[PDB]
């Protein structure tokens, strides 16, 4: 699809970049070290807040408009359980007070992150492969242009 009407690719390039960055940070992190431990969680909190902002932009600028056009039932824009990821990081930041707890938390963190990435990648792909075509259907080219302009502006603060 022409870039000027593609509402998912550019934002997703950033989202995928972020995924790579936290996977690298995660694998390099020494969960036995308190400072290393809190820095990763801080980074993760920021990263997933950006994810949360990304999903919100889509809900407010794309999904809502699209749904008020067709009304003829769903795909829904899935949650990805971002609030639950953010809640996890918070517990690690407020509740973990020693190395035993850091290492027990780590196993759960890795589990949950892997599962998240496992839900996030198909999620983005579905937007690109299913929602985008739908947009071309229910909106004119210029209407879609206008939507993308707002979407990209929101991602560029
Ligand atoms: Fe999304
Ligand atoms: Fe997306």
């Amino acid at each position: 699809f022409p870039e000027e009407v593609d509402v998912f690719t550019a934002p997703h390039w950033r989202m995928k970049q972020l995924v790579g960055l936290y996977c690298d940070k995660l694998s390099k992190t020494n969960f036995s070290n308190n400072n290393d431990f809190r820095a990763l969680l801080q980074s993760l909190y920021a990263t997933f807040k950006e994810f949360k902002m990304h999903e919100q932009i889509e809900n407010e600028y794309i999904i809502g408009l699209l749904q008020q056009r067709s009304q003829t039932i769903y795909n829904v824009h899935s949650d990805n359980k971002l609030s639950e990821m953010l809640s996890l990081f918070e517990k690690g930041l407020k509740n973990v007070k020693n190395e035993y707890e850091q290492l027990n938390y780590a196993k759960q963190l890795k589990e949950r992150l892997e599962a998240f990435t496992r839900d996030f990648l198909p999620h983005m792909k579905e937007e690109e492969e299913v929602f985008q075509p739908m947009l071309m259907e229910y909106f004119t080219y210029e209407e879609l242009k206008d939507i993308k302009k707002k979407v990209i502006a929101q991602h560029c603060s």
